[PDB]
């Protein structure tokens, strides 16, 4: 149930199962060599998360992504990341993980290696959330991050995002709370706009 | 389906199925008069929501409630409700729904009827979230409200909460965003403390 959930989610997030694609439990079970029941269980789990849609009298489909999808994700990120950066600022600023990430970011500034960036991006934003120690918020944000991953194909600006991340960390390290928050908001709004523009290719 | 899920969730939230109680799929199916499949489907969804726990080779149980559960809910409420009240203030202030809630509050103060209070409490806090128009945040908050309903038995201070709601709404109508946010945070912290204190009675 979990192995298969994780496998099917990976296939949706990396678009092996395409946005909007019709999903058939039996096809998947045969494709994956896994019985029917845990495939169905996993699809239902994915439906409650919004990555799968269940259309009465028809069946399961991979979610479509439209402007609303992107916008709702970004507003949710603003709400959660800002709350956590504001209220757990000193914990974040003093963390060993912030310094590791800072190094990754410097590496990207030189290499423009997208893979390192992707790592650093997930790590930085999840750090802000993890610092709360609130398992409920952490678990909710894991699913919000899935929505971000789903639209990664539209998020081309990584070189400029990396500069934004570099500056954000500098503000955090210096103690500039309000400046850090403003930079985080600017970054998220810039991502929103770029992501949406690329939706319309 | 969702109907079965709603019935079972309702039985948890009203403590027909007690906190920590072992849930038997066979027994539940027979009680509700339905096939096993949708009962199992519903329990698995409730498990992903945190209202049910799955214990390996043992089975399903209603969640227990402890201090962490309460605290994590309350922090998440502060996060979401403050963000929506801050960013959608004028929309909330001008809504007809705020005026109806205002009237229910006066009913409660005169009458101290709990049932009217519980309606007003859900309506006021959900109004703040609904004003965002963000369906993702609205859908997440629906499940956070389930966690609030689960601990209603610990939340005795409704007469004083109602007076806090009265002041909060007066601050919204007066146009004092900052004062309204302060009062909302105070109210939520006061609910937290007393719900926790009543946990250990």
């Amino acid at each position: 149930r979990t192995k298969v959930y994780n496998l099917l989610k990976e296939m949706i997030l990396n678009h092996e199962l395409k946005l909007g694609e019709k999903l058939n439990v039996r096809e998947l079970s045969e494709k994956l060599g896994i019985s029917f029941t845990p495939v169905r269980d996993a699809l239902l789990q994915l439906a409650t998360e919004g990555l799968v849609k269940v259309v009465p009298r028809v069946g399961f489909f991979v979610t479509d992504v439209d402007e609303k999808f992107i916008r709702e994700t970004i507003e949710t990120r603003i709400m959660m990341e800002v709350f956590c950066l504001e209220n757990y600022f000193d914990k974040i600023a003093g963390s060993e993980e912030l310094l590791e990430i800072k190094g990754e970011i410097d590496d990207v500034e030189k290499s423009a290696k997208r893979e390192i960036f992707d790592d650093s991006d997930e790590r930085l934003h999840k750090l802000f959330i993890r610092a709360s120690g609130n398992e409920l918020i952490i678990s909710l944000y894991e699913k919000i991050w899935d929505r971000i991953d789903l639209v990664r194909h539209l998020n081309e600006r990584y070189v400029v995002s990396n500069r934004e991340h570099k500056e954000l960390i500098e503000r955090i390290i210096s103690g500039d709370k309000e400046g850090a928050i403003e930079k985080l908001k600017e970054h998220l709004k810039n991502v929103e706009a770029e992501t949406i523009k690329n939706l319309y290719t």
